């Protein structure tokens, strides 16, 4: 790869103190396809063979949940808010690389108490959606170090979709159902809801719909709450998988104003449905197979447009389906 | 150079529409030292070698006269007004490639009316000021291609002063005079005013002063227009050059409410000192060998600081002196 090797070599440099030093920074910035977190794995492996502490770290529970399967070789996968007990006990000093993901979310206030004796690499999408109540991620004004990744390397439908949107972002031409059709068409992997994913949830099979919330989402998953059981006689049922850490999945044992959430894997503890849901609490989370509203994406929003298309293109692993 | 042929090939790809089509920008991302300016000599060779039609463009008047000197194989040399008749006739239609240059400040209405048929290229520093009334430079907000170049590549003192400023940024540690000095001791090109650089010009050497405005820079040019011509008859004087097309040096060859200004090099015409000024109207401009008063941009700014050090430390070509 011509990119992704040029920024390789050269984090692998500046990790080991070759360039000057009091440098506390990184940067990334790969779009989609690139190894935006392909080539993070080569990078933890060489640090790990190297001897170095490197842990590798998301600001959310799911973002790392996937990040150890894509990384097996890092030390201490944890929350951002894990590795420097913001809300226990700070472990930061202990380690000498910090490898941070999705990076594209990171508030102004997790750069502001992100210090810390390690060096810290940062990872990130700048076409995603910034922050809330934030234009543009304070990680992509870094001063210090910088590399860029914008490919779409490796027959596919699922990003090429994504490569397009951002093609038609740039210029004035906007984006309209007659071409997703006209692009969508013989690549088959897209289908342009409630019994649907109902028969995948009964198949054991779970998808998402990347609606709009406080309008949308509680319709649909009501809908799918009676579909998938007949009957309703308590809000959650043995064996469901709920959502709230932060937007971290759980298991239900039992209940009783009285539950009880198993969590984590063998944790078991006491005390929102998984399958209606909005692509703001979907950035950083794949949610694996998923189902995209276009009625909603393209209703209300006139600005934000190619932009909540992308983050939401992207959450799908390896199947993707917008429904007119 | 490991980031500067990396950035080279894929943008002289990019413009021979070896990529995909209908993507019309890119990005280079130097910060100093970097062949930000240099790149791009080679680039516009290889474009005309290959018998393109190149536009070396850039928004101020100074900027594409220093890049006449830089970039002596473009064709059109021009402020970005003047390639397609913002405020004559539009040209740009005419060329296949335009290569815009100190991108940095930038507006998003340039963005706006940049359209045009042939591919253009952006060139900036994520590290100098943003344009007026705007945060960030929309420019770097680009979702299409990307390149970045953050080195300081070839016993240097003026560019190794503006990397010590920007390693400062990035941590919470300031930067103050004594650090100044320490680190300007026995680099001996920097002095850590007025008639030193009234003897400069009796030489016939010109110099500048990087203060503020409203406050300043009229008393640091009153007190040189009383030294270096002992007589004050008239409020300019024949064979001075004086500033202001906008942000142009113009000759004086006569006088007489009535004056004479001689524009660009042969044009006459009828119709600022160019001694004290603001860094603000000093980006993009070298202006050469320059002074920097200390006392002014230490005192009052207190966030901007790291920042307005920077393009202040970065306009001097040879000598640099800062004065406390």
């Amino acid at each position: 790869t011509s990119d992704q090797e040029n920024a390789l070599e050269g984090m692998k440099a500046f990790c080991a103190n070759s360039l000057d030093k009091n440098w506390p920074a990184a940067l990334l910035q790969g779009y989609a396809g690139t190894g935006k977190t392909t080539l993070l794995g080569v990078l933890v492996s060489s640090l790990v063979e190297k001897g170095y502490k490197v842990a590798v770290t998301a600001p959310t529970n799911k973002a790392v949940s996937v990040l150890m399967e894509k990384v097996p070789d890092a030390s201490c996968h944890a929350t951002i808010h894990s590795l420097l007990g913001l809300a226990g006990t700070s472990c930061v000093n202990d380690f000498d690389v910090v490898i941070v993901d999705e990076c594209s979310m990171i508030g102004a206030d997790l750069l502001s108490m992100i210090r810390g004796r390690p060096k810290f690499i940062f990872v990130g999408d700048p076409a995603q959606l910034p922050p809330v109540n934030e234009i543009f991620s304070p990680v992509f004004r870094s001063v210090g170090l910088r590399w860029s990744l914008s490919k779409i390397v490796r027959g596919n439908a699922i990003i090429d979709l994504s490569a397009e949107i951002r093609l038609k972002s740039e210029e004035g031409v906007p984006m309209t159902l007659e071409d997703i059709k006209s692009i969508l068409e013989g690549k088959l992997e897209a289908c342009c809801l409630v019994s649907a994913l109902t028969h995948e949830w009964k198949e054991g099979r779970d998808s998402r719909i990347l609606a709009w919330r406080n309008a949308t989402v509680d319709f649909y998953n009501r809908a799918i709450f009676s579909s998938l059981y007949p009957d309703a006689t308590t809000p959650f049922v043995p064996g469901q998988t709920a959502i709230v850490d932060t937007s971290e999945e759980v298991t239900i044992l039992s209940l009783e104003f009285l539950a009880r959430v198993q969590r984590a894997s063998g944790e078991t503890w006491t005390l929102r449905h998984p399958w209606a849901m909005t692509v703001h609490k979907a950035q950083g989370s794949t949610y694996d197979t998923v189902f995209v509203d276009w009625n909603d994406l393209r209703a209300i929003p006139s600005d934000d447009f190619l932009r909540i298309l992308y983050t939401a293109v992207t959450r799908p692993s390896r199947y993707l389906a917008i429904c007119h």
